[PDB]
DNA sequence: GCATGCATGCGCATGCATGCATGCAGCATGCATGCATGC
């Protein structure tokens, strides 16, 4: 996912080509919009890191970024550990 | 030449499947006992 970040933000000349694990080099410098495609996935990470730092930019004062998700679970409130789900603000659209 | 990340091999905990036994209740059977009945 950070490759694809990378290279999608055409940043890995900024960044760097080799597969350093280092990414402070983006997320320091980081109006970009971003569309996630079955997002229930995603809250299967080990951590939810990447969730977590979208969130926390999304609630940050540096710049802006909108996050849209599409789900078809109807609980993926209970599948997002405590701390993003307060991060997270509680924009629910329903498809029925 | 070195660092790094990935594939592999092994140890550990766990849940589940299997073996194993014992106590109870029902039933069948054989015996003890009561009854009839004649001589």
């Amino acid at each position: 996912a950070l490759k694809e970040i990378t290279r999608q933000l055409n940043l890995e000349n900024v960044v760097g080509d080799k597969v350093f694990g280092s990414f402070a080099e983006n997320l320091s410098f980081l109006p970009v919009i971003f569309i996630l495609d079955e997002f229930d996935l995603f809250a299967h990470h080990k951590n939810q890191t990447l969730l977590y730092n979208l969130f926390d930019i999304s609630q940050s004062a540096q710049t802006p970024i909108a996050v849209i998700g599409l789900t078809c679970r109807l609980d993926i409130l209970e599948l997002l550990e405590k701390r993003v789900k307060s991060r997270f603000s509680h924009r629910q659209i329903h498809l029925m």
